[PDB]
């Protein structure tokens, strides 16, 4: 069906506290409100979404949205539809340091694993609990980075510009991008890390880079009668670029993001590549900063998140 949209507000960072910023994001129910610091007179505009996560405070707080809480709703839902044979897409949208990479990948400790790891772990959990001998599964994963229209394989750095292609009958694809068959959450977890630090001004991870991690979940159902049925699902869990080198992919997105449900799909590697996410079940988690000093940026995203929700594949 349509596209579920979720938003999140993180705690203050070092920069926000160093400027003594104030919280300008409020949330109650599924509705999030935002206040204008440089115009405290204007009416705080409120937006409503499928999820308005409050994670400003801390895991000590009761009304804090733990990453386990955000997975269970969105993630644990997409896996369900993946299993249902459907194509899924979860992409973190936001400002640099807004909380995308923490929402998606997160941290390896304190039960701080983002959406991605939780989906993986849950995928294999759901798989080894399989009693029906008539079932066999296949799980091949990829993990690339799109830094300014160029595609870079995070799992095979031992090489690349990697061209994005368009199969005459099988849509776009990054040729020579590796796909690695895994047989456990451990094997698919290593690929993550080794692929993580891989990612290509500012310090650490380039603000302007998209990191797509895709899983081709393949299910095989046999039966003595007498053919084995096969239904495959493609799982795209993305980590978009800071919504602000060129990374006009994200800007090109805004255009594609609009006109929900022509469309300049080929104006950017990202928009073209995730063309189907089309026939797919997509989720968008917008990462928001509680900082007043982010008035515009934070508002922008919201407006973006409000439009995306208006989509429906
Ligand atoms: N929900 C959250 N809970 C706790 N800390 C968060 C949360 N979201 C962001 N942060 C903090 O902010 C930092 C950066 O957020 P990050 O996910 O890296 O942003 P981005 O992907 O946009 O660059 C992390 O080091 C993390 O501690």
């Amino acid at each position: 069906a349509s596209v579920k949209v979720a938003v999140r507000v993180r705690p203050f960072n070092s920069r926000e506290m160093s400027r003594d910023s104030k919280c300008i994001i409020q949330m109650s129910g599924s509705t999030t409100t935002i206040v204008n610091p440089k115009q405290p007179k204007e009416t705080p505009k409120s937006f409503s979404f499928d999820y308005s996560y409050w994670s400003h405070t801390s895991p000590e707080d009761i009304n804090y949205a733990s990453q386990k809480q955000v997975y269970r709703d969105i993630g644990e839902e997409m896996l369900q539809h993946a299993f249902e044979g459907y194509n899924v897409c979860i992409f973190a949208y936001g400002q640099t340091g807004a909380g995308k990479s923490y929402t998606m990948m997160g941290k390896q400790e304190k039960d701080q694993q983002g959406i991605i790891p939780q989906l993986c772990e849950d995928l294999f959990s759901r798989i080894n609990d399989t009693t029906n001998d008539n079932m066999s599964y296949s799980v091949e994963v990829s993990y690339m980075e799109i830094y300014c229209e160029r595609v870079r394989d995070l799992l095979n750095p031992k090489n690349g510009n990697l061209r994005v292609r368009e199969h005459p009958l099988l849509g776009p694809y990054v040729e020579d991008l590796s796909k690695l068959a895994v047989t456990s959450y451990n094997d698919i977890q290593d690929l993550m890390d080794s692929g993580n630090k891989p990612r290509t001004n500012m310090n650490e991870t380039s603000s302007r880079s998209h990191a797509v991690f895709n899983i081709i979940f393949t299910q095989k159902r046999h039966d003595a009668e007498n053919i084995t049925t096969e239904k495959v699902s493609k799982i795209s869990l993305v980590d978009l670029a800071g919504s602000e080198n060129i990374n006009k992919s994200l800007t090109t997105l805004g255009k594609v993001i609009s006109a929900l449900a022509f469309i300049p799909y080929r104006d950017s590697v990202l928009t073209w590549l995730l063309r189907e996410n089309g026939n797919s079940r997509t989720a968008m988690v917008a990462a928001l900063s509680p900082a007043d000093i982010n008035y515009d940026e934070t508002l922008s995203t919201l407006r973006y998140a409000d439009r995306a929700k208006q989509i429906r594949n």
